[PDB]
C-alpha cells in the first residue's frame, strides 16, 4: 500500500528505496548467497521475497527493510516507507 501498518510484516508494496536513499538489492541477487532473507528462502512465497527488489519485513524487524550495497559493501537497511500511523 502507500504505508505499512504495525511493523509492516504484512507489507507488500513496491517501495524499493532505503532511508539513506539507496535502492534495494533484489531478493534473488547472486550477491545475497549465504543470507537467510533471500528469494531462495524456503518461505520466500509466504514472505513476499521473490524476483523483485521491494521492501519487506520477513523477519519481525522494526519496519520493512532490504539488503543494499553501501559503497560496494553488502549490508541491509530500513526503507523509506511511511508508517500508516505517521
Ligand atoms: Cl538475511
Amino acid at each position: 500500500s502507500d504505508c505499512y501498518f504495525g511493523n509492516g510484516s504484512a507489507y507488500r508494496g513496491t517501495h524499493s528505496l532505503t532511508e539513506s536513499g539507496a535502492s534495494c538489492l533484489p531478493w534473488n541477487s547472486m550477491i545475497l548467497i549465504g543470507k537467510v532473507y533471500t528469494a531462495q528462502n524456503p518461505s520466500a512465497q509466504a514472505l513476499g521475497l521473490g524476483k523483485h527488489n521491494y521492501c519487506r519485513n520477513p523477519d519481525g524487524d522494526a519496519k520493512p527493510w532490504c539488503h543494499v550495497l553501501k559503497n560496494r559493501r553488502l549490508t541491509w537497511e530500513y526503507c523509506d516507507v511511511p508508517s500508516c500511523s505517521t
